[PDB]
């Protein structure tokens, strides 16, 4: 529910492989106790955080007594409004109950450049697994990078599994705003395999020599896309 990595020695190291730099403004999402918040202070130009338990914010507050360049909104991250018109980034250590939800509510409704969380260690597997919508959808928007391990020891209460550190860099989309609905509904019937619904035996033939795929088991996002972009050349 709310883990805490609280042992300085290993948050050293996990902001080992965070490169923010002095210049960046940071949304922290569930600052907890403020362990974190208390290094992307003193690493960062700017930090928000966003604690939705109200005793955390005052403990965090608390925390950060010695430093001005912060702000604790006491609110929940799934509702808050981000910046629209401002270059900053973002770093969390999330709860596992509501991963999908914060990971699709920074990536679609934020305009992050650059996303640091700490998640569980399959719940990352699969967030580059090619056979999942959510990991569609999100590499159209964002390169998805595992960075390194989070040992369980490290949180407290000690989870049954290991997180791991993932970082999320936006990019130019690649499918045109335009493509918004045809996107959603070709991911949806090719992850079902409903393949008949989205190609014809041949169409279906023809665009995975095309792309190159030769195993359904193993397609790059790369090959994917050139399943979509076959996709609507055969219809329209
Ligand atoms: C795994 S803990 C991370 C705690 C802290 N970052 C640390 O490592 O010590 C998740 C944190 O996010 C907060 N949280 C959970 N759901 C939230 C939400 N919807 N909005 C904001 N914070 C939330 C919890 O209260 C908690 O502080």
């Amino acid at each position: 529910s709310q883990n805490f990595i609280t042992s300085k020695h290993n948050i050293d190291k996990i902001m080992t492989n965070i490169r923010l730099n002095e210049h960046d403004n940071i949304f922290e999402i569930g600052s907890g106790k403020g362990h974190f918040t208390l290094e992307l202070v003193q690493r960062c130009n700017f930090v928000t955080a966003i604690e939705i338990d109200h005793k955390l914010c005052k403990t965090t507050e608390n925390k950060l007594v010695d430093h001005d360049n912060f702000q604790v909104l006491n609110k929940d991250i799934l509702q808050f409004k981000f910046p629209k018109n401002q270059s900053y980034k973002i770093f969390g250590n999330i709860p596992y109950n509501i991963s999908t939800d914060i990971i699709r509510k920074i990536v679609f409704d934020s305009i992050a450049d650059e996303i640091y969380l700490i998640v569980e260690y399959g719940f990352a597997k699969r967030l580059l697994n090619t056979k999942r919508s959510l990991a569609l959808f999100l590499m159209a928007e964002v390169d998805i990078s595992i960075l390194s391990m989070v040992p369980r020891e490290y949180f407290h209460p000690k989870p049954k599994v290991n997180s791991s550190l993932i970082r999320l860099n936006r990019k130019k989309s690649r499918i045109s705003h335009k493509d918004k609905q045809k996107y959603n509904y070709f991911v949806m019937k090719w992850v079902n395999k409903e393949y008949k619904k989205i190609f014809t035996k041949n169409q279906f033939n023809n665009s995975l020599k095309h792309a190159g795929i030769d195993d359904l088991n193993n397609i790059s996002f790369e090959q994917f896309l050139s399943l979509f972009n076959s996709y609507k050349l055969f219809n329209k």
